[PDB]
């Protein structure tokens, strides 16, 4: 019977008192097949009502029913159906995509429909080609005058080839021999079974109607035809209940292209909020390393101790000891022109002292007992001024000594025990044996892993001072990279929700023109993680490239990565940026179009 | 004679290929006071044409003269000047600002005219009920149907009562009853001594017009006048607090209009600032207890290990960058008044040596920990009584170097003398310096000079560490934030080029777009500045109490570093964009 049935369709804008009552109570039932032409005077409710009708907006109460079917039970897929199939739109305001040629935003509505893209240039260039802008098929919509912008959105009404054709003023700022070609296409798709409804204002156009309605004040007055309308019998429906993620992938690409500075600008939010994160991380274990470093070589940790050589012998054979120093010492009287310890192998290893000067007591010294002697850098000093004690002689107890080499501090004189048991002091007992604890084992654990291996004194304020300061740097450390990251995470969120919620419109378009929900949401996640993998792609290997130049120049500590951060700062800057990237877009979509389209 | 004078006029647009012949050596002399209708086929060139003239866009040739002035050698406030009181302009497509309300938008180029506010809205309002419109002035475009938004238009363009009415398609989206409303005022108007320039399709309109032109693919076909036109009298030329005062209130508007692009920046700057000064105030928290964990692993002192007299320790006693001073010589140590402070050795029971006991040679000594828990005295056959123990850091045993030299060995010559240098004089400098200090006393030798300061020197070699750190991430937290801003900032000026667009080709001067976009910067700079000074504090306070181990320490020289350059970064990216905008041809900035 008839194709759109209306009844008691109130509409209502405001809140009251600022509220005004702009469709007031009107009924129209239109025919199916018929050439309707709708004139009123301005703001008098006209487009509001094309908007319901063509399902961009919804009525304050009362009935909107297409093919009989009630609009607003429908479900939101089911809506954009009509909107890509039943219903070609053309919009007062022209309503074009800026960043889209003349072509591409003809056939925009069509890749939601799902045709191949080689059909779409073509039909959507002979669009162009019968509303006389196949010249321009390229220009962008700020490239073209008004009145090809308005043929343009032309064109894209008719892409889908929808049964009706809601036209706002789709004549306005066209002359009339361009004004009567619209005409004539439109006549002659009438003339092939299609609907048409459209506002206008001139009366020449409105000539090419069967039918004509006048609204005013939100009311219909008058109703007038001039023929009776064949009958026609409804077509068969447009209800849809892999390759759509193709064209979403191309689709975002091109937009990102297109907006070449959010999209830059966005992943370099993205770069920093990794690189930010990772370069404090790596310039915070590198300092660590070094404090850490200049803790331990300010002295060492030892445990000094029927002791017999074979017992530090053993002792040396753990991994929780790296070093062992049989101890003696004796009190004498030197001669050139005091106190001779006789220590160990190791004992320059044991206590931290490095060599200054020659060599320290190697293994022969102490095997063979030799009369060698290392010598203090003060007790250096003193005996030999500032002339080089290398090779010359001291008397110990009217004993020589062939001086070898000198070290630094914590009369002091460093001979093999060796030495002090056979040459100076006789007897085979020694005084003490002395442990240099590793630095991974614990303190108060060794102590008692002594006293059970020996069986069968310590000295650790450096050992304290170390773990001490390492809780420190961890708080520290821990602390600024906490901050850093939920810096850089605000970072995105600022860029991604402006650059992403000033293209509402773009949706707006999108969804009056077919695209369903999901489409959107589609294309703008793709969008995000595009732009998000490549900014942290760009990011771990942007903080890689810092590191490079930091450890080139600098030379106090190296900044040292660690993979953890990479990963960490990468999967927050990304699961941010996704969010936030999908959030807004996700709010839009599911707006009104007329209410998307009004931002 | 002509009030507009146009000779070899000639436009391009593009680059070949892409470039297009679109006005073609057109010349056109209009005669003030007429009324003129130009019509054609869609996209013959109309409305360039009707921009040049406007001086909204610029002939790639020949001349454009407005009163016999040459356009192009005009000045860019000159122009300003005709923007606002020459020309009034109807937009095809009629390019309102979103967040202005119907009558806001009207009274707009009366701001850059310099006119009182309350006058503004009352003759805004009466033109719009002059347009039918009265109902709807607090309404914005957004609120208001193509045809209404059109009549907004008009409106606006008939605010400033210029000379010339430059309308381009004025009745497109308007019924007959309303278009013939408009053309009623366009008609008095023509009456009262106003030009008229008017591109149309309509041919009722045109009729109303007593010139009538016709351009085709950039040329002109037709040229006909029905009357002859009444003789001409030409016009008079057109050519800071207050006006500054304004730009205020638009930017307070305006960021008001955009609350989440303001919340968002400002929101910006809030963590620059933050973020540069918490992670200082992290770091020289830190810094002090790392450094305070290591002098405390011991003492710097230097001994100089016969002519050493207790006069000479005495007067080294009295220096600021000396602390203390000890006189030296099982063990029996002979030892100082302050020889305990000296290497940082602590009380544990009992008590020191006191002054009494040096003074009078006592018999008591102070035992190690090591030594006092091994045999719990007599000292070669001669008694001594015990009064304290130390911290440990043979039998090792503490008396007075009085008592030593008087009842144990004898001989008035000491050891050495221990000093302990300060924590702030320089190590080397006292070494030298104590060379001289006491070579004035012309006690030497000896002065063979030990200086133990490993302690002093690992606390220079870590503060030169903590130093690269805390100064490499306050450099990156900077660089951070700075750029965040600039992100944040550079969209949202961008976001509003058109908006300059319609403010220049309006009326407004180059400047007064600055003004009010600085006023937007600093407004809201000084914001989350203050915002972000006193958020960084409530982080202290919440470091502070929860955690014991070391105090955020805040900096009074970040604090401003951070805010001082998150602001001039964020005015200078609020500015720049907002310039460049204000400077291109008004229409280049209208398509974007
Ligand atoms: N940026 C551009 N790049 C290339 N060509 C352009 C550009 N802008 C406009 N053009 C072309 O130059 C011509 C100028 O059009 P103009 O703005 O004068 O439209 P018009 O004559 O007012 O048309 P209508 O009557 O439809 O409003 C058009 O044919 C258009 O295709
Ligand atoms: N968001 C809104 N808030 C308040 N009022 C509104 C809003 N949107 C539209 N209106 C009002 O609703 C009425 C309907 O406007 P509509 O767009 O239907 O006019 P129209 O019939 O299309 O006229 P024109 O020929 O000028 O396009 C207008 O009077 C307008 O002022
Ligand atoms: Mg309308
Ligand atoms: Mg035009």
């Amino acid at each position: 019977m008839n194709i759109i049935e209306i009844k008691q369709l109130n509409r209502y804008f405001g809140e009251g008192e600022n509220r005004v009552h702009v469709l007031k109570d009107i009924s129209l039932s239109i025919e199916r097949g018929d050439f309707v032409a709708i004139m009123g005077q301005s703001g008098s409710g006209k487009s509001t009502l094309m908007n319901i009708i063509g399902c961009l907006d919804t009525a304050t109460g009362g009935s909107s029913k297409i093919d009989g079917k009630e609009t607003i039970e429908l479900t939101n897929d089911q809506l954009s159906d009509l909107r890509s199939q039943k219903f070609g739109f053309i919009f007062q305001r022209y309503n074009l995509l800026s960043s889209l040629t003349a072509a591409e935003n003809v056939a925009l509505p069509a890749i939601y429909a799902g045709m191949p893209q080689s059909q779409r240039l073509e039909r959507a260039k002979q669009l162009l080609e019968k509303l006389g802008l196949g010249d321009k098929w390229q220009n962008k919509p700020n490239q073209l005058s008004g009145g090809q912008q308005q043929r343009v959105s032309i064109a894209r009404a008719l892409m889908n080839g929808g049964e009706i054709i809601l036209a706002d003023q789709p004549t306005g700022a066209l002359d009339s021999h361009s004004g009567e070609n619209v005409m004539e296409i439109l006549r002659q798709l009438h003339e092939e079974g299609h609907t048409i409804i459209m506002v206008t204002h001139d009366k020449h156009i409105a000539a090419s109607a069967n039918r004509i309605i006048e609204i005013k004040d939100g009311e219909i007055i008058s109703d007038t035809q001039k023929r009776q309308v064949k009958s026609a019998v409804k077509n068969p429906s447009v209800f849809k209940g892999k390759d759509q993620l193709m064209e979403a992938f191309r689709m975002s690409v091109s937009a990102i292209v297109a907006h070449k500075m959010r999209s830059l600008l966005t992943m370099l939010g993205i770069i920093i909020g990794i690189t930010s994160v990772v370069s404090v991380v790596a310039l915070g274990n590198g300092s660590q390393q070094k404090i850490l470093e200049n803790i331990r070589g300010i002295g060492t940790n030892t445990m000094t101790i029927n002791l017999k050589i074979s017992d530090a012998n053993t002792l040396s054979k753990q991994s929780y000891i790296q070093s062992v120093t049989p101890n003696t010492s004796s009190s004498g009287i030197l001669v050139v022109g005091a106190n001779l310890y006789g220590i160990g192998e190791q004992y320059f290893d044991v206590e931290g002292l490095k060599l200054k000067q020659g060599r320290l007591l190697t293994e022969d010294d102490v095997d063979q007992s030799n009369q060698v002697v290392v010598l203090d850098e003060s007790a250096k000093k003193a005996i030999f001024a500032n002339e080089n004690p290398l090779g010359k002689t001291v008397i110990f107890n009217k004993r020589p000594f062939r001086v070898i080499g000198v070290v630094s501090d914590q009369l002091n004189l460093y001979s093999p025990y060796s030495t002090v048991l056979n040459k100076i002091t006789g007897g085979s007992r020694i005084g003490s044996i002395t442990v240099k604890i590793s630095d991974d084992v614990n303190s108060t654990v060794a102590e008692k892993s002594l006293t059970e291996l020996l069986k069968s004194m310590n000295s650790d304020t450096i050992k304290q001072t170390i773990e001490n300061t390492t809780g420190t740097m961890k708080l520290l450390i821990s602390s600024i990279a906490f901050i850093s990251l939920i810096v850089g995470g605000i970072g995105v969120m600022n860029i991604m929700l402006v650059s992403v919620t000033e293209r509402t419109k773009e949706i707006g378009v999108r969804m009056a023109i077919g695209a369903r929900q999901i489409n959107i949401l589609q294309q703008f996640l793709i969008e995000a993680v595009l732009i998000c993998l490549i900014g942290g792609v760009a990011g771990i290997l942007l903080s890689v490239l810092i590191g490079v130049l930091f450890n080139s120049f600098i030379t106090d500590f190296s900044m040292d990565f660690s993979t953890a951060s990479i990963v960490t700062a990468v999967l927050f800057s990304t699961l941010i940026g996704v969010l936030f990237g999908y959030m807004p877009a996700k709010k839009a979509a599911e707006l009104n179009p007329i209410t998307a389209l009004a931002q």
